[PDB]
């Protein structure tokens, strides 16, 4: 019936309100809640806090009163600042880049998913994406970002991508859409993901 939602934020915009609009037309009370990745899973299993749906690119199989599947993808580039070494140099490896300072989400204390997992020895936390690219554009170091966030400053030369020959276009990222196991029955449900997957799909066409 009432649904509380969770999206993290390497979720685009486009595609929270595409989620959103289908998920108010399926369903009655929608409310949203906005976390990094980080912090996405982490939440949604407090039995407190009574989230029905969590939109995220964070993996984890097996979790208590939830299922897993998938709902789309999205992409994340390897930035840097432009005058940054890394970017002088062509050239690359997770070697090149694990000799510099990764700043990264999360909290250095707890479980850091494989997928949030630094990859540098030398590792700087952050909150959220602002301060990731704060410091980034202040040459402190390099980092992981969604398409969405630095598609600004990447046209305005502020910003250099690192991760061109990895993946060009960026690195699909799974979303993955964990779904209260009450919900498996309702077709209201079901009726959402159907919906959803839909336009996410003609969406990422363009
Ligand atoms: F949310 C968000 F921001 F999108 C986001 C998505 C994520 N997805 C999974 C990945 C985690 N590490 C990835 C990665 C890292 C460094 C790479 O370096 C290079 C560069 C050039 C040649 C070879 C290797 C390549 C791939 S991909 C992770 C974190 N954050």
């Amino acid at each position: 019936r009432n649904l509380r939602v969770l999206l993290d934020t390497a979720i685009p915009p486009s595609f929270c309100d595409t989620v959103s609009s289908v998920l108010l037309d399926d369903f009655n009370m929608v409310s949203l809640i906005r976390t990094s990745p980080a912090d996405s899973l982490a939440t949604i299993k407090q039995d407190n806090a009574e989230i029905d749906i969590a939109i995220t690119i964070d993996e984890e199989l097996k979790i208590s009163r939830f299922n897993q599947c998938v709902l789309g993808y999205t992409k994340a580039f390897v930035v840097a600042h432009p005058q940054h070494p890394l970017c002088n140099a062509s050239l690359h490896s997770i070697a090149s880049l694990a000799n510099y300072r990764q700043i990264s989400l999360g909290s250095r204390s707890g479980q850091h998913s494989n997928l949030l997992r630094p990859v540098s020895d030398k590792v700087l936390f952050v909150e959220n994406f602002d301060d990731m690219l704060r410091l980034v554009e202040a040459g402190v170091g390099w980092g992981i970002a969604p398409h969405y966030f630095v598609e600004e400053r990447l046209r305005n030369g502020t910003l250099a991508v690192l991760s061109e020959l990895y993946e060009p276009g960026g690195i699909d990222t799974k979303v993955y859409c964990y779904y209260n196991t009450a919900l498996e029955s309702e077709r209201s449900f079901l009726r959402f993901l159907e919906s959803a997957r839909q336009r996410l799909r003609e969406l990422g066409r363009q």
